[PDB]
């Protein structure tokens, strides 16, 4: 299932910075209001809830920068081609968050409910309304879709 | 598939049709029991994103609140029934470890015991606590969580 990763508070979406069909390794993942095929994602299940968040256009997946199992707060989120257990996430569609294997979450850097375009995303352990994400149809940005298959 | 056991987290007991039949009559109660066998296997049939039917594999019947209300009151018995409709929609919350009916209440052991005896009935109730938690595990390994969504 293909989906958009929608920041719940702002309605902006996760994008590779620059919007490329083939972002280089270590391109930062930002929030941006645009919708297009280079911000579509899929989720590749590895072990029950845990899997890879895949950028559809490039096949690269989401990593904490440097590939930590326990990335510190403020570690940047990036795309990278590699596959390993430090790039595992769970797409929590009940609590509306994205949790890294180490137990922290994807946040907008700074924690704004309304981050401007091109705000970087980071790992942070805090839970609040401004780190919530929902997973929606590329044809209807208000319709949640099931990311697990 | 995916086929799974519905395991009451606090006690390790499993959801069964009372009696363990391969073809339970409509309105057979769903109870907790320690036994493992093919007549307590379930599958989840997705209808709308998180919402779907909890299907008894042996019979094809599905989990309902008795009476099929949109908003069943607390203590309404859980049963199996052949019918499909929107009052038999549940979500399998494998993050918070519970099973929520479309009306917003959860599946509980009747009376709230965390160590209920065999044949304890299950019911709808709105409360959230450790004794209403469930996990979804492999029929071949009751300690291994499996993904129920597909
Ligand atoms: C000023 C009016 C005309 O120019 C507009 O200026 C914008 C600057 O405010 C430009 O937007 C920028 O366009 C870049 C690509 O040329 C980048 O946009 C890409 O990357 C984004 C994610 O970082 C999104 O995916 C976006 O869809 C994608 O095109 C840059 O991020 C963006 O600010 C642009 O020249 C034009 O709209
Ligand atoms: C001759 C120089 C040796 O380095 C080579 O080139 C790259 C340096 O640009 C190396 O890649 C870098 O390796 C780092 C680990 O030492 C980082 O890679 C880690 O983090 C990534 C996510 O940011 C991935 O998770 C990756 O799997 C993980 O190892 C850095 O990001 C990466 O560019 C390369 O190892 C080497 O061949
Ligand atoms: C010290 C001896 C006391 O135990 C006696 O033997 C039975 C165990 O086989 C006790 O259990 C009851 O067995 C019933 C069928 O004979 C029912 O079991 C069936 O349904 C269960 C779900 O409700 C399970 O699916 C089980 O696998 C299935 O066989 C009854 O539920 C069970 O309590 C009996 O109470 C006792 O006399
Ligand atoms: O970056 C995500 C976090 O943003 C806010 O924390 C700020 C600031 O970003 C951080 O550098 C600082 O150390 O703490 C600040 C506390 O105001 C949010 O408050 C956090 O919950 C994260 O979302
Ligand atoms: O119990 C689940 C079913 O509830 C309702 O039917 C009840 C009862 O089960 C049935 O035997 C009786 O004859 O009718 C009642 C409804 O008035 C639902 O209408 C069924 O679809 C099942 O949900």
């Amino acid at each position: 299932t293909t989906f958009l990763i929608k920041h719940k508070a702002s309605g902006k979406f996760l994008h590779p910075y620059g919007g490329s069909s083939n972002p280089a390794n270590n391109t930062k993942l930002v929030l941006h209001s645009d919708i297009h095929e280079r911000m579509y994602f899929q989720f590749d299940v590895v072990d029950e809830r845990w899997g890879y968040i895949k950028h559809v256009a490039s096949g690269k997946i989401v990593h904490p920068y440097g590939g930590q199992a326990n990335p510190p707060n403020e570690t940047n989120m990036v795309l990278h081609q590699d596959r390993h257990d430090r790039a595992l996430f769970a797409m929590d569609f009940f609590n509306d968050n994205i949790m890294h294997k180490g137990g922290k979450y994807i946040h907008p850097k700074g924690g704004s409910p309304n981050p401007p375009n091109n705000t970087e995303t980071v790992i942070h352990g805090d839970k609040h309304a401004a780190m919530e994400f929902i997973f929606v149809s590329p044809k209807n940005k208000d319709k949640r879709v099931l990311v697990y298959a």
